[PDB]
RNA sequence: CAUGUGCCAU
């Protein structure tokens, strides 16, 4: 494959073989397609560049379109072509706008495509991680905005673009994807996929005034704090469709979890969790958001989950004595209950702040447990012969120490 | 029932 000019009598290159003989040829693009012939320029153009070697790399390798393309979408020529380009941007020369400029056509005209590409897209990601910001945006700008845009974020590779973008470019120049996440039929097929949930999981964190905003401006952050209520709004909106979901409930758990999205973990807690306590307990995924809320809710809006389990209607009445007979022994409802009887054991050992709003919640907490107390033992018999009920039976002797 | 799901890609 590779020409005969360079190969020995054994059949491989010489080694006094030169970048110069490479470049002067014009089989450049033979090499870089080549396993050891790329390895030779990966080694050989982070040397000693002359001028002239810079000149004829930054045409052969990011000068010319159907080239630069062959080579973003090969399997090693991807490496040479995200090496030239950072010399392009550590070289400034006369024509560090011109390289710079030139780059960003061949991308933008190509975008979709070789976003979706297994080995373009790293060239994607590396040049808007090292061009200039004004340069940067333009790739951003370049991103389809139609049915396009929903399949480059469910890309096993794609979807990396769009996480490099969320993570080193200003939310101004990317708020439309927010904005294009958050309509509700595109909410729905990137949140019912594996690599799309991540990528709105990662915008949810960007998104956050947690300790790595501190540093945003107040304009920063009131056009943060408005895109974030216009996915929150849609988020909730979809919440029972998403905590169902084999991926989405990883969404609804982080924002039940983190107190920097309190408003919203309540939000989802009434408009969602809300009397529907049993009927979730009981599901594969959103049982584990079920846990989350229990872990995290306001003492007010625990009180009221209490009071749902303890004294909770059943709709259409079959199996089960009560809702927390049906919990406490179904395949997942059970690991709703342990984190019940966890929580007020923890509360009343101390381990758990029982004070919100100045009152204290002790004597609720104290109510709450001698419910689950009585409970299992009078079913102690039935605990016993199940991993769960031995560990409630377990924590509840724990305790009297 | 000694029990119940991911992303982390050359």
């Amino acid at each position: 494959v590779l020409p005969t000019w360079s190969l020995d009598s054994n059949g491989e290159m010489r080694s006094r073989l030169s970048l110069s003989e490479v470049l002067d040829s014009g089989d450049l693009m033979k090499f870089a397609v080549d396993k050891t012939g790329c390895q030779f320029l990966e080694k050989a153009v982070k040397g000693s560049l002359t001028s002239y070697q810079k000149f004829q790399l930054f045409e052969q390798v990011i000068g010319r379109k159907d080239d630069f393309l062959k080579l973003s979408t090969n399997i090693f020529g991807n490496y040479l072509v995200q090496s030239v380009i950072g010399i392009s941007l550590a070289t400034n020369d006369d024509g560090y706008t011109k390289r710079q400029e030139k780059l960003k056509n061949f991308i933008s005209s190509q975008m979709t495509d070789m976003c979706l590409d297994k080995f373009a897209c790293r060239v994607i990601q590396s040049s808007l991680q090292n061009m200039d910001l004004s340069l940067a945006c333009k790739l951003v700008q370049a991103l389809p905005r139609d049915a396009r845009l929903i399949a480059i974020c469910v890309d096993q590779n794609a979807n990396h673009v769009i996480q490099k973008v969320v993570a080193v470019i200003p939310l101004k120049n990317w708020e439309f994807i927010v904005d294009f996440v958050a309509t509700p039929e595109h909410l729905r097929q990137i949140c019912s996929d594996k690599y799309g949930c991540r990528v709105v999981q990662t915008i949810i964190e960007k998104l956050t005034a947690d300790s790595m905003n501190v540093d945003l401006t107040s304009a920063a952050q009131n056009l943060r704090e408005r895109a974030l209520q216009r996915l929150m709004t849609s988020v909730t909106n979809r919440c029972q469709e998403l905590a169902t979901n084999e991926y989405a409930n990883y969404i609804i758990q982080h924002i039940v979890s983190n107190d920097d999205l309190a408003v919203y973990r309540e939000c989802i807690i009434e408009k969602c969790l809300m009397r529907n306590l049993l009927s979730l307990s009981q599901e594969k995924f959103a049982s584990h958001v079920v846990e989350k809320a229990f872990l995290h809710a306001p003492l007010e809006l625990l009180a009221e989950m209490m009071d749902e389990i303890f004294d909770g209607y059943i709709p259409h009445p079959d199996t089960g004595k009560d809702a927390l007979d049906i919990m406490m022994f179904h395949q997942f409802g059970n690991y709703v209950v342990q984190c019940m009887l966890t929580i007020c054991c923890d509360a009343v050992s101390g381990r758990r702040q029982t004070k919100e709003g100045g009152y204290d919640h002790a004597i609720s907490f104290q109510d709450w447990l001698k419910k689950l107390h009585s409970r299992v033992t009078k079913e102690r018999h039935r605990l016993s012969r199940f991993s769960s009920g031995k560990k409630m039976i377990e924590t509840l002797a724990n305790l009297r120490s």
